[PDB]
C-alpha cells in the first residue's frame, strides 16, 4: 500500500535530526537543505558550465545554471499538478502527504536544481573524453572473460591474475567502474563524499535517477532495463546507496518515487530553451523555425500571438498541455512509481519529439556547437594526459607523496598533486584510511580511490577553469 | 479591514484573465508569471552583471547568484509570516486561506526582480548616467540647461520642463526595473507580481522635501515620468493610496536587507582577502548578547563550515523578527502608509547586519580591485553615452526623420541602428501616443528620445557593455 511518510524520510545520514517532529518540525528540515543546497558553491559553479553555446560576452544565452532554474519551475509545476489531482481525488490523506505537502514539492524542486551538478565540463564530451582516456589505460573489455595473458591493462595491480583469484572480480568492478563516469553517478558522489552535504534521505533519493551500479557489464534484466538505462552510482558510493536504499524502503536496483517527476520535468525543457538561444545567436529566425517544425493547439497558437513573445506562448502552451499528462501519469502508475519498479518515463511524447528532431537537425549539428564538442573533448584528454604522472607512480611513492606533501625525488609529481583541490584530496586521504592494510585488496582499492580522486578534480572543473588550466599546463599562457 | 484578496490581484493589464476562479485556478496564473520572469532574458542578463568582485573564471557571486540566495530569505520570511498567522488562527481572517502559495509567490519572484533595473556598473554605472545627463540639462536651475526645449519668460509648460529635467537626471535601479517590466520587456505580470517590485514610492522627477508621513517610503525614486499612467493604474488595481506600497515588498525588503553583506565576506574569504579568522576578529572589533548567539556561536562549531552556521543563526534569529514585526504592523503594511522597514535601526537584530555591513565596508568594499572595477565601470558608461551624445545632438525634425526613414547623418543613422528593437520601439510607441499639435510634444519627445538611451546603456551587461565601449572606441 501507498504510504508517502514511508518514502519522504527528513533523517540526515551524520548528526540526525531524531524524534517526533510537527508538520511545521519537518517542513524547517527540507527547508534547510534548500539554504545547503542554493547557497552551494556547486551550484553558482553552474554559471560558468554551458548548456549547448558557448559562454559569450552578447550571452543572453543559457548556462547549466539557467537552465537548471528553469526545469525546477517545470517540477514545481507537475509537483503542484500531482498534489491538486490528488486532493480533488481525496487521496492526499489515504497516501500520506497530507502533513508532508510542502516537502513534496520542494523535493522536486532541489533534484531539478542539482539534476546537472555532477555533468563534468563540456558535457557529453567531458564524459567521453574521461572514459575513452581511462579505457585506454585500463582496458575493461578483457575482465569479462577469463584472466587472458595479454590483458592490455596497463595497471600492474588491475590486471587479472590467472585463474588464481576471486579477488579478480574486485579488479573487474573497478576497471569497469573507472571507465563508467556518468554525470548523474558523480553528482551523488559529489553531494555524499566530496561537498558533504549532509541532504535529507529523501532529497538525496530524488537525484538517484538510475539504478545502474557503474561497475555493471551484463545486459540490465528485462524488469528494470529502463532505470538501468545508465549508471547511476560508482563502486565507492555502493554502501552509501546501499543505505539510502534502506532509508527510502527501496527494493536493489528501484527508483525513488519522486524522481519520476523531476526525469519528466527534464524532458519537457530540453530543447525549448535551445531553439530560443539559436534564433537569439542566430541560426534562424522565429519564421525559419515555425517553417521546420511544420501540434495547432501548441506551436501554430503561440505563432499567431515577435521573438519573446513566441518562445513566451511556445513555452506556456507546452507546459499547459504537458504538466497535466505528467501528473495524470504519475498517479494513474502509483502504484510501480512508489515501488520505484515502474519501468518507463512519465512521457514515453510527439511534440517534445518534435523539438529534438528540429534541434539536432538545425542546432545541436551548427558548425560553431560541433566545434566546441571537438575543443572540448581535446581539453579533457590533454588535462587528463597532464595528470598522468600520480596514476603512474607506485603506492608506495604515492602514499609517501600524500604524507609529507612536498617529495624531492618527485618535482612535478608534487607541483601536479598540489594542483588538486583540497576538498578532493581529502576524500581521497579519508577513503583510503578506512580500508584495512594488511588486505591483499588494499592495492586494489587505493588505485580505485586514487583514479576517483583524478576523476573528480577533472569533472569539478568548470568549462572554462578546464579550458584555462589546459592552457596554461601547456606553457601557452 | 485586512483582506489579501483585494491586494493578491491576479488580473493583469493586457488580455487579462477574468471572472471568479478556483484556488487551483488562480494558482495557475501565479505559476504562469513564474515561468515568465524564470525564463526571462532580463534574468539571465544578471548571470553577466556583477555583485561586488569582478567575474573570474567563478565561485564568485554575480546579481543572479545574490538574487536567487534572496528569493530563499523571502520565502523563508513569507512562510514562516504564514505559519505565524496559522497559528494565530488569523490566516482565514485575512482571506490568505486560499492565497496562501500566491502570497509566497508573489515575495519569492519580487526578490528575484530586485536588482532587474540595475545598470551595468551597478551604483556607478547610475552615478555615470545622472551625472551626464545633469551636465547636459542642469536641474538645479528649475527649482545652463544646453537643451534649448527644455531652457525655463512665463509659461505653466516650465513646469513640465522642471518635472522632465529632475527626472532624467535621477535614474535609478528601482525605477527602471518598473519601465523593464511593463514598457520594455512587456512582460504582462498580474498586478500583484508588479506591485511587488515597486520598493519607492517617490516619483523620480520629485523635487520638494518628502513629505514626514511617507519620508521612508520616498527614500529613492520608484518611478519614472514615462511610468507615471501605469503607477497610477498599478495603485488602483491594488487599492494603494498615493505613494503607499504594496504590502508584501516590505518582505522583499527585509530579505534583500539580510542578505546585503554576508555574501560578499564569504567571497571574500574565497578570494583570499583575508582568512575566515581575520574575518572573526573584525566582527569582534566592530562590537551572552545576539552577538555571541550568531558570531561567537558559529566560530566554536567551525574551529565552509564558519560561513553555513554564520547564516543559519543570522536567519533563525532575523526571519523570525521580520515575520513577526510584518505581523504586528501588519493594519499600516496593508494600508501601506508604513514608514519603516520590518528591521529599523533600533533594533539589536538590526545592529548584527550593521555589523556586517561595517567589516564588509572597511576590509572588501575598499579593496582596490573593487575600487577599481568601479573607477573603471564609471569611465565606460561615461564613454558610451558620449558615444551616443549625437542621436540627443539632433533636431525633433532630424531626429524623427531618421525614426521614419530608418542620408545626411550617415553616424547618427548608424548609431540609431544600434539601440535593440526593443527600445526602439518603446519609443515609436510613446512618441506616437502624444499629439503633435501640443506645445509641450517637443518637450516630451526629448524626454522619451533621452529615456531611450538611458534605457539602452542600463539595459546593458556589465560586459557588453565593456566590450562595446572598446568596440565603438575602434579598439
Ligand atoms: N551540444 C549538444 N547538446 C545537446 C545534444 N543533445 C542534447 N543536448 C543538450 O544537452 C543535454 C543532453 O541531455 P541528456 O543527454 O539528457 O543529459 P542528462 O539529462 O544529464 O543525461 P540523463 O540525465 O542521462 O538523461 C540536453 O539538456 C540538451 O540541452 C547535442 O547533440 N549537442
Ligand atoms: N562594489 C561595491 N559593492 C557594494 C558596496 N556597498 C554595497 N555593495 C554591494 O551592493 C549591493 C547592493 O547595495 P545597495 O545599493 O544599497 O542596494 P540595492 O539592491 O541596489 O537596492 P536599493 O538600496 O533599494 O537601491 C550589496 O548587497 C553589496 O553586495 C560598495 O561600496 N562597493
Ligand atoms: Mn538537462
Ligand atoms: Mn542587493
Amino acid at each position: 500500500q501507498i504510504d508517502f511518510r514511508k518514502k519522504i524520510n527528513w533523517h540526515r545520514r551524520y548528526r540526525s535530526p531524531q524524534g517526533v517532529k510537527t508538520e511545521h518540525e519537518i517542513l524547517r528540515i527540507f527547508e534547510s537543505d534548500r539554504g545547503r543546497i542554493i547557497n552551494s558553491p556547486a551550484i553558482r559553479r553552474l554559471q560558468q558550465k554551458t548548456q549547448v553555446f558557448p559562454l559569450e560576452r552578447n550571452a543572453a544565452v543559457r548556462t547549466r545554471l539557467t537552465h537548471s532554474m528553469e526545469v525546477q519551475q517545470v517540477g514545481r509545476y507537475i509537483a503542484k499538478e500531482i498534489l491538486s489531482r490528488l486532493k480533488e481525488l481525496k487521496l492526499l490523506e489515504a497516501y500520506g502527504l497530507d502533513e508532508l505537502t510542502g516537502p513534496f514539492e520542494s523535493i522536486v524542486e532541489m533534484s531539478c536544481l542539482m539534476h546537472d551538478i555532477g555533468n563534468p565540463p563540456f558535457g557529453h564530451f567531458g564524459e567521453a573524453a574521461i572514459n575513452d582516456w581511462f579505457r585506454q589505460r585500463l582496458h575493461p573489455e578483457d575482465a569479462e572473460s577469463q584472466p587472458l595473458t595479454d590483458d592490455r591493462c596497463s595497471v600492474a595491480a588491475l590486471r587479472l591474475r590467472d585463474g588464481e583469484e576471486p579477488l579478480n572480480e574486485l579488479r573487474r568492478k573497478i576497471r569497469q567502474d573507472l571507465c563508467h563516469f556518468e554525470g548523474n553517478a558523480q553528482g551523488i558522489r559529489l553531494v555524499h563524499t566530496l561537498m558533504r552535504m549532509n541532504l535529507t534521505w529523501a532529497q538525496v533519493g530524488g537525484i538517484l535517477k538510475y539504478t545502474r551500479p557503474a561497475w555493471w557489464r551484463g545486459e540490465t534484466p528485462e524488469t528494470h532495463h529502463y532505470l538501468m538505462k545508465k549508471p547511476g552510482y560508482y563502486l565507492s558510493e555502493e554502501a552509501y546507496i546501499a543505505r539510502l536504499r534502506k532509508e527510502l524502503n527501496l527494493a536493489l536496483y528501484s527508483r525513488f518515487p519522486l524522481t519520476w517527476i523531476m526525469e519528466a520535468a527534464d524532458d519537457i525543457s530540453y530543447c525549448v530553451a535551445d531553439l530560443e538561444d539559436a534564433v537569439e545567436k542566430r541560426i534562424f529566425t522565429v519564421e525559419q523555425l515555425y517553417h521546420h517544425l511544420h501540434f495547432s493547439l501548441v506551436v501554430e497558437n503561440a505563432w499567431e500571438k515577435t521573438e519573446d513573445q513566441f518562445f513566451m506562448y511556445l513555452r506556456v502552451n507546452t507546459l499547459n498541455k504537458l504538466v497535466p499528462y505528467a501528473a495524470q501519469r504519475f498517479i494513474d502508475n502509483l502504484p510501480a512509481i512508489f515501488a520505484g519498479t515502474f519501468n518507463h518515463a512519465l512521457l514515453e511524447s510527439d511534440l517534445l519529439k518534435l523539438y529534438k528532431n528540429v534541434a539536432v537537425k538545425h542546432v545541436f549539428s551548427h558548425p560553431d556547437v560541433e566545434r566546441l564538442e571537438l575543443q572540448g573533448y581535446r581539453v579533457i584528454s590533454g588535462l587528463l594526459e597532464i595528470y598522468r604522472p600520480l596514476l603512474s607512480l607506485s603506492l608506495s611513492d604515492f602514499t609517501e607523496l600524500v604524507e609529507k606533501e612536498r617529495v624531492k625525488r618527485f618535482p612535478i609529481e608534487s607541483r601536479l598533486f598540489h594542483k588538486l583541490s583540497t576538498r578532493h584530496r581529502l576524500a581521497y586521504v579519508e577513503a583510503v584510511s578506512k580500508l584495512p592494510s594488511d588486505s591483499p585488496e588494499f592495492p586494489l582499492w587505493e588505485y580505485y580511490y586514487r583514479c576517483r580522486l583524478l576523476q573528480d578534480y577533472i569533472s569539478g572543473m568548470t568549462d572554462l577553469y578546464a579550458w584555462d588550466e589546459y592552457r596554461r599546463l601547456m606553457a601557452v599562457e
